[PDB]
């Protein structure tokens, strides 16, 4: 297992703290691009000051590393949910993931306006603001509360797949971004289904959801993996996350991907 997780947490939390400071000045005062750049720059200042050998892939400026390669890769998105940010809606989030040879070992979802921070760590239960959180059981897809960001954020076949699961759930809801994954981790949402998600908007979710007892994969039900390198391309993935493995299963059958 990894031995440096507490030290990784402290820098993780400082990165997140520094992103928050930038984000709160620009939220509700184009501010979004200044915010997104400054915030990313703030996080890499912290991460690279504490670990010079480490690499980062940020949503604004891609890969950045001194060395040829690194065993440790920081995948960042300061504002996951730019449309929410632009419209004054405080459900966007800063996402921080640390990858050890391509496996995520830490993830943060921070909401700096709501002052809510979910940390996921390998081999620990996921916490929200220092308190342990847990997904909830849910019998059947008909009992499930579902979130997706948008309906026409699906093209052609993805929209058919999505419709199939949509018709079976208790109620489909829209318009959290990453917050919906935070909510599911805390046991308030049963299922999140999305298409066209870039790595810096899902890698942080994995330890958060998994350490809460939930499951998150692609539409085929495979492990969400993205090996970040200097020669890495941020390509779209499809994501299904559930509080309950039975629900995940059942969702996978409706997706027919």
């Amino acid at each position: 297992p990894p031995h440096q997780l507490n030290h990784f947490s402290d820098v993780a939390n400082k990165a997140a703290n520094a992103a928050g400071d930038v984000i709160r000045k620009y939220f509700r005062k184009s501010p979004v691009t200044i915010a997104d750049q400054s915030a990313e720059e703030a996080m890499v200042s912290v991460i690279l000051d504490n670990f010079p050998s480490h690499a980062v892939y940020g949503e604004e400026k891609g890969w950045r590393c001194k060395q040829d390669s690194a065993d440790y890769v920081w995948v960042l998105d300061p504002i996951d949910g730019t449309k929410s940010f632009i419209t004054g809606k405080p459900l966007f989030g800063t996402l921080i993931a640390l990858l050890q040879n391509g496996t995520p070992i830490l993830g943060i979802i921070d909401q700096p306006v709501l002052k809510e921070r979910w940390i996921g760590i390998t081999g620990k239960r996921t916490t929200l603001n220092g308190q342990e959180v847990s997904t909830r059981t849910c019998a059947d897809l008909s009992q499930a509360y579902l979130y997706t960001t948008s309906p026409h954020l699906f093209s052609g076949d993805a929209e058919e797949a999505f419709i199939r699961v949509r018709d079976k759930v208790k109620i489909p809801l829209y318009g959290c971004d990453c917050y919906a994954y935070a909510l599911l981790s805390s046991g308030f949402v049963d299922l999140v289904v999305e298409s066209g998600l870039k790595p810096y908007d899902f890698l942080a979710l994995i330890p958060v959801i998994e350490g809460s007892g939930g499951v998150i994969t692609d539409w085929k039900g495979h492990q969400l993996r993205w090996e970040a390198s200097p020669l890495s391309i941020a390509t779209s993935f499809n994501v299904v996350a559930a509080g309950d493995k039975q629900i995940h299963q059942q969702a996978l059958d409706s997706l027919q991907w």
